């Protein structure tokens, strides 16, 4: 019975620091390069985490890289909102212990409205009173929530895995159980429009980066110019539970 949860809680990654120098005055270039660095850092964890998920290693290996590459934004954002919820009560954006966005940093990052949506996301955990177990299952399901419209190499395996994760979440929930399931499914869905705003933003930023003194690490640069445009151009689409 508690085997699946045991794994989720066991493999949950720990604190990742951004490397940000809070002594330097908040500037758009500084704030954004630190996010990029954080992103690159958190990426390593996401890989090791994902490969340690129950059933994940039996996806086709190409599909293993692909789904990680399409879903990191949504994963990292959903986690951050959780950190923000548990650490600063959704009042600020707790990207890392060494990189917390107050109101001022939200403005300086030129990402204000996105940050507002992300804060809203964070406030939801409070609103819905999400248990940590619910959070871990939802976060794992997020990794199977976005795919090419033309299918993966072994779609069959993907579909079975995804179904198992959905039934895992149901179990963790269980009128009361019906309403509840609807809520987390709508909450999970709400992650995708936010991920997309961030995909749009980071892509525009990459294009004009040499122009605005904002550095991108190798893996971020690679992914944002090869994988993210597939999402933007509509070759990769998220899987929503409810019709938008
Ligand atoms: C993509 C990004 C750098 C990586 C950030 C991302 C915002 C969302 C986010 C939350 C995290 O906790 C990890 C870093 C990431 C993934 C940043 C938005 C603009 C910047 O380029
Ligand atoms: C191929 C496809 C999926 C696979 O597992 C998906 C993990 S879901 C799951 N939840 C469980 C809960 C209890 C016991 C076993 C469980 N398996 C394994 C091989």
């Amino acid at each position: 019975q508690p085997i699946f949860l045991n794994v989720l809680e066991a493999i949950e990654p720990g604190v990742v620091c951004a490397g940000h120098d809070n002594n330097q005055p908040d500037s758009f270039a500084a704030l954004l390069s630190s996010l990029n660095e954080l992103g690159e850092r958190q990426l390593v964890h996401v890989v090791k985490w994902a490969k340690a998920l129950p059933g994940f290693r039996n996806l086709h290996v190409d599909d293993q890289m692909a789904v990680i590459q399409y879903s990191w934004m949504g994963l990292m954002v959903f986690a951050m909102g959780w950190r923000s919820f548990t650490n600063v009560n959704s009042r600020m954006l707790y990207f890392a212990p060494d990189l917390v966005f107050n109101e001022y940093r939200m403005h300086k990052s030129r990402m204000y409205s996105q940050c507002v949506r992300m804060r809203h996301l964070s406030q939801e955990f409070g609103w819905l009173q999400i248990t940590p177990q619910e959070f871990l299952c939802m976060k794992a399901l997020l990794l199977f929530s976005i795919i090419p419209v033309d299918g993966l190499k072994n779609q069959k395996f993907f579909d079975e895995l995804r179904m198992n994760y959905i039934k895992e979440l149901d179990r963790i929930i269980a009128t009361s159980c019906s309403r509840r399931f609807y809520q987390l499914t709508k909450l999970l869905d709400s992650v995708q429009p936010i991920a997309r705003e961030l995909h749009q933003f980071t892509f525009d930023l990459l294009i004009k980066s040499h122009m605005v003194s904002v550095d991108f690490p190798e893996m971020m640069a690679e992914i944002i110019s090869v994988q993210v445009p597939k999402i933007l151009s509509g070759k990769v689409k998220p899987i929503y539970f409810h019709t938008q």
